[PDB]
């Protein structure tokens, strides 16, 4: 049976992909996914990680774990209750959670039915040549074959999988995968990593935690949270443990082992030692690329392990090309789904278009949240002679109330101090992923910091923050840190 | 014999727009400064205060009485998420919420007093600011221009800046009802409450009495006409009344009090001019708010008002005389704290920094502390559709996945985007859910730099945000052609 477009894996990508061929330029889309629904055996499915094992059901999570603060915050306000019988019921978050994503992969399967040139299949998708997808019944290449498709055109879009270190007793750890599946919440639980996946959980883990429980987050290196502003992951680092988080930084797993209860001895490379009813890697995510057989067609990876791309996201292969976590870039669902978007536009339009990776959005879901668009001070300083930095930073006057006074906002503008260029937004505090999204759009318009403090402000939030800022707090000049200008 | 001190400004009103205009001739351009109020900290008698209205009986202590009434939301929707608790043991404790907004305010007021006794060339003076003469400020004792006289203040410029007051209708029992200002210092949480007006106030004070109502409790909102919250965006008016409704709020519209009498239990009595009636413990008037010109003796010097009752300028703040100015709520335009201080700080950088500059008082962003709230930026499509031939509406409205959980069905996200579909230009922004006033603010950025629909589509979402529909909307939801309405182009 015969597709100008099939689709390897459902995912964020690979949906805005085969919807936008189908609908927009009238073509014949097969999609692949090994799953019609969420959770175990394979986890992602029609969907994608995000839908099924990501960024809906863990936001869902994050939200669950925030009525913690509300309950206990509440008070500061007049709000009296018996605190004492207050209990978070993880198996009630879990079914409630597992609704609302099983609705999502219903509404995406009555789409494939809906719309016409839009196809799903079920099973594991592989090359057998340049022209030709292969389905199977398991990822094994031995297992029997359901269909084969003829394709003018391939998109690989299967993703990436939690990445799991080479150490004794590995076995004995789960995923986040694992972690959405939980029957009983952790009463003491080890996430290891300094990344958002790893942070997130620590605070759904520790809201949820039985009475006496312990949340502990290790990472190899100093400071968690590589790769965003360093005032931002000092101050979160400082929140999460104001909330009960224990923060190892400069630890990492060397063994785990079995205990007679069920419970998890994990040695340290330190030689430290901690006893936990859950060890949750959290180190990295991979490309997705083993089932794929792309040595059938002698498809080209990176050094790193993605499927190398171009611009276009073409593969070394005419007619395969490979957008989303599988490119091992920017590992994001909008990214994913504005590359597949620029695809099709690119194959079927008339419309060469490239994803634009800079400048992009995004946030970490911690309590309270982070959002961020652009460059930190540090990478500016390397691409540009003078940087500005610009810094509010308070104690929300609702956390006087609240008692949560370690709750500072941060707000940081990062320029071109030649020009006035804001070359970076960095956000702390409640709203933060609401307040940054149209900063993004700011971004794109060449905003000076002259742009933002023109602006009339909204009063009273915390965005606000952003248009009250006319005074660089520092400098980098030829990427060296100070107070003044030399 | 005691002298009359001399400064280049005298600024009358400590608010939000007199304190900007103060702080920057003193600090930007070394001029000397004098700043007039009528009280050092906020609540009776005066009620507004060093801050101004937004700090003392406004902005500040309504946000932080919102934040409070947010919790009867949380603490319910909270079950859906498995939190567990004794829903027979909630109690709202409203002495507590007003005690803390009341050491919070004051904080504030203290922190002002501070900056005035350490700042050179930026002097507070307790009183009432009239002016005598062109160059010359008095600050009497009262309101009564009879009143002693405290200080003569001479003045190479004014700056009027007394902001307004609430408006109270003309009706039999008047002296029965109170405004926003006795709002903030009741000493028991209503339990039942009518609430006049179909503005902000009126609705955001219907939210904060709703939530601290005692068992049995009810609010009602009135409002003359149709539809609350003229001048919003028209998916949202609709919307946050049916979520007032949802939230057990009871709105009357084409209704308004003809009279009030007190019961003998002394509740009041209230008579619409439908002849409906209303027994409450409180009728809290929220109408409207005047400039507060009256007292300013401005006779004395010709200081022109318009026809509507403020302080008349052109734009640049200046008056018909020619060293004396008015920004903010006296000039009775946008009623908005971030508008005040704007005119101050655009006033002072052009009388002192010799550097020209006048508030742009189109595509300000503004926000209501309705639960859950509105954030907005520019032309409703009615409006623009007057303005130009062809306007496109860009339309997302949902039941946010979070609220299937918690119950609250009824909270519907909006996000709808007004374009001139001529060349794609956002002429406007409507925004009604969680987060909504913080995502406004950057959207204000982006109308100031002449954003497009395809600006914001181009931008890649964070996901997953209420925020991000606003950067996934390519294609209009309907058109107004030549102020027609139409689902498509002709
Ligand atoms: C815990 C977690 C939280 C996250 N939170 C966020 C967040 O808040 N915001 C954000 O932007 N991003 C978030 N992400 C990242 C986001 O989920 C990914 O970047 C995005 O899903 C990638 O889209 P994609 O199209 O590359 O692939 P995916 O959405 O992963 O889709 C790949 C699909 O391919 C299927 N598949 C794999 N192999 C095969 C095969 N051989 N044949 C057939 N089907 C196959 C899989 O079942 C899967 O459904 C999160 C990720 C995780 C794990
Ligand atoms: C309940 C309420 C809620 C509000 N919420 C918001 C909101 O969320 N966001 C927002 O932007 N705006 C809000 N506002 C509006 C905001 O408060 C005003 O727009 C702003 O305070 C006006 O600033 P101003 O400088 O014009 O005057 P004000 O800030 O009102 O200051 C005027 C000052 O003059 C003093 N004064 C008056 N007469 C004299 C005299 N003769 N001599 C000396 N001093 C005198 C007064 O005591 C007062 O302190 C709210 C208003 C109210 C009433
Ligand atoms: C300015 N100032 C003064 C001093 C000096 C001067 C004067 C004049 C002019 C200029 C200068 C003020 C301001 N600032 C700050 O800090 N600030 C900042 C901050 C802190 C805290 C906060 C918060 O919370 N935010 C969020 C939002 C909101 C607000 C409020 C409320 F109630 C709720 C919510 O925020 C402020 C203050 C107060 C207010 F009311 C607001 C804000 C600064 C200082
Ligand atoms: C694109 N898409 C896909 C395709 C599909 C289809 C089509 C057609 C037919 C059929 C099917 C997606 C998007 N959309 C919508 O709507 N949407 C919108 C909405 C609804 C709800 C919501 C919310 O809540 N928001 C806020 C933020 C968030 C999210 C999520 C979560 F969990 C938390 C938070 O949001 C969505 C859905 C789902 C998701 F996950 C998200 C979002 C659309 C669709």
């Amino acid at each position: 049976k015969a597709f100008d477009l099939v689709v390897i894996g459902a995912g964020s990508g690979g949906l805005e992909a085969g919807w936008n061929a189908a609908t927009l330029y009238g073509k014949r889309v097969a999609v692949v996914d090994v799953q019609t629904s969420h959770g175990p055996p394979f986890y992602a499915a029609l969907g994608g990680t995000c839908v099924n094992v990501g960024c809906v059901p863990k936001k869902l999570m994050v939200t669950g774990a925030q009525y913690m603060d509300h309950l206990r915050e509440s008070a500061g306000f007049g709000w009296e209750f018996d605190g004492s019988s207050v209990k978070a019921n993880w198996k009630k978050l879990i079914a409630a959670k597992n609704e609302a994503v099983l609705d999502i992969n219903k509404s995406y399967e009555g789409m494939f039915n809906d719309t016409e040139g839009l196809d799903f299949f079920l099973g594991w998708g592989s090359l057998e040549s340049k022209n030709v997808v292969v389905v199977r019944e398991t990822a094994d290449p031995k297992s029997a074959v359901k269909e084969r498709l003829q394709a003018d055109h391939i998109l690989l879009a299967t993703g990436s999988w939690p990445q799991m270190p080479a150490i004794p007793g590995i076995e004995h750890c789960i995923s986040s995968n694992e972690a959405f599946y939980l029957p009983e919440p952790p009463r003491r639980v080890l996430t290891v990593g300094g990344g958002f996946i790893s942070v997130e959980f620590a605070g759904i883990f520790n809201a949820y935690k039985p009475p006496g429980g312990k949340v502990t987050l290790c990472y190899r290196n100093n400071l968690i949270l590589r790769g965003f502003d360093e005032t931002i992951r000092e101050e979160v680092t400082k929140q999460l443990t104001a909330n009960g988080i224990e923060i190892m930084t400069n630890e990492n797993p060397a063994k785990v082992s079995l205990n007679t209860d069920g419970s998890k001895h994990v040695t340290f490379e330190s030689g430290k030692t901690l006893d936990v009813d859950v060890v949750m890697m959290a180190i990295g995510r991979i490309p997705r690329t083993n089932d794929l057989q792309l040595g059938n067609v002698g498809v080209k990876l990176t050094p790193k392990g993605g499927v190398q791309v171009d611009e276009f996201s073409r593969t070394n292969v005419p007619n395969i090309y490979a957008i989303g976590d599988i490119t091992d870039r920017l590992m994001l669902t909008p990214v994913a789904i504005n590359e597949g978007a620029a695809l099709v536009d690119t194959v079927f339009g008339n419309k060469p278009r490239k994803t634009d990776h800079t400048r992009v959005a995004s946030a970490v879901f911690s309590i309270p949240p982070i959002g961020t668009c652009g460059l930190i001070e540090e990478v500016a300083a390397k691409e540009f002679e003078k940087v500005a930095v610009y810094m509010s930073s308070f104690t929300p006057l609702m956390h006087n109330i609240s008692g949560s006074k370690y709750k500072k906002f941060v707000a940081k503008i990062v320029t071109n101090h030649s020009d006035g260029t804001v070359l970076g937004v960095h956000l702390l505090g409640d709203g933060a992923p609401e307040i940054i999204q149209a900063v993004g759009v700011c971004l794109r318009l060449n905003a000076k910091i002259s742009d933002f403090y023109n602006t009339i402000g909204v009063h009273p939030t915390s965005a606000e923050e952003l248009c009250s800022m006319r005074t660089p707090s520092y400098y980098y000049v030829k990427g060296e840190k100070m107070e003044k200008l030399p």
